[PDB]
């Protein structure tokens, strides 16, 4: 078993949210990012449900994804993780001052988009993409997180597609509506700012995005984004979930453009 023994990993700065649960700078010899899932009392069944998770997470690895290191159950069940000592990409873009030049921003995008399409080459939709999961490792590699427990919302709908806003379906997520929040990440990337910086009510932005009378504004780019990188943008934005193209060929057209400039 990948199971880490009970003491052996302790907790320290808390970082926040953190999808189903808490993560935290952990520790054991050697800085590793400890994710407690909000799990009072386990009994065998979601225990069993968890194993066969951190099963998945075993096998998935990849150099733009999160590496997987192992797990705990006592004293409290957490997910342990390689920590990545540049932050996260919302960080950077909108917590502090940072002079991002376009060269690494691109580059940043590219190694997003890479990590993505390895997901979806193992058939995993992430389905919670956003610059806040989009980690700076210190060695300049762009790290993903926040994939895992996908066979298991809240409270970020900047990066959610239209039609996964509505809702309709109970399972609206699909490979396309994670091109839509790689869409948002671009925009974030671009301009360095959120979408939306306009309009402040949570409930407003849910009935006009799912109405598709707003849309992020391609406007507030900088001057100095390539113009195939802006429409390409474009697409990744487009309502309908039909017309997003795929990341292979948003890996292809990314990877082309940064040897053009
Ligand atoms: C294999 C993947 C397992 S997963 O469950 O699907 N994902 C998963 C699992 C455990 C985690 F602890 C995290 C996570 O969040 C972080 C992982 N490494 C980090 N390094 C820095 C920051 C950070 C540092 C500083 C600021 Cl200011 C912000 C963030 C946040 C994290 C995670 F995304």
């Amino acid at each position: 078993d990948w199971e880490i023994p009970d003491g052996q990993i302790t907790v320290g700065q808390r970082i926040g949210s953190g999808s189903f649960g808490t993560v935290y700078k952990g520790k054991w010899h050697g800085d590793v990012a400890v994710k407690m899932l909000n799990v009072t009392a386990p009994t065998p069944q979601q225990l069993q449900a968890f194993k066969n998770e951190v099963g998945v997470l075993r096998k998935t690895h990849h150099v733009n994804i999160l590496l997987f290191m192992g797990y705990s159950t006592k004293p409290q069940l957490a997910i342990v993780t390689q920590w990545c000592e540049g932050s996260s990409l919302y960080h950077h873009l909108h917590a502090s001052e940072t002079k991002f030049e376009m060269k690494k921003l691109i580059d940043i995008a590219r190694q997003t988009a890479r990590g993505m399409d390895y997901l979806h080459a193992k058939s995993i939709i992430h389905r919670d993409l956003k610059s806040n999961n989009i980690f700076l490792h210190e060695d300049n590699t762009v790290k993903i997180g926040d994939f895992g427990l996908a066979t298991v919302l809240s409270g970020s709908i900047l990066w959610m597609a239209p039609e996964v806003i509505r809702m309709q379906d109970s399972n609206p997520y699909s490979f396309q509506s994670d091109v839509y929040a790689f869409g948002i990440v671009l925009y974030e990337l671009m301009t360095g700012q959120l979408p939306y910086s306009n309009i402040n009510n949570r409930d407003q932005i849910i009935e006009m995005v799912g109405r598709g009378s707003l849309s992020p504004d391609l406007s507030k780019v900088r001057s100095n984004c390539p113009k195939r990188m802006k429409r390409l943008m474009a697409e990744c934005l487009k309502k309908k979930r039909d017309e997003r193209p795929s990341f292979p060929r948003i890996l292809a057209e990314i990877e082309e453009l940064a040897r053009e400039l």
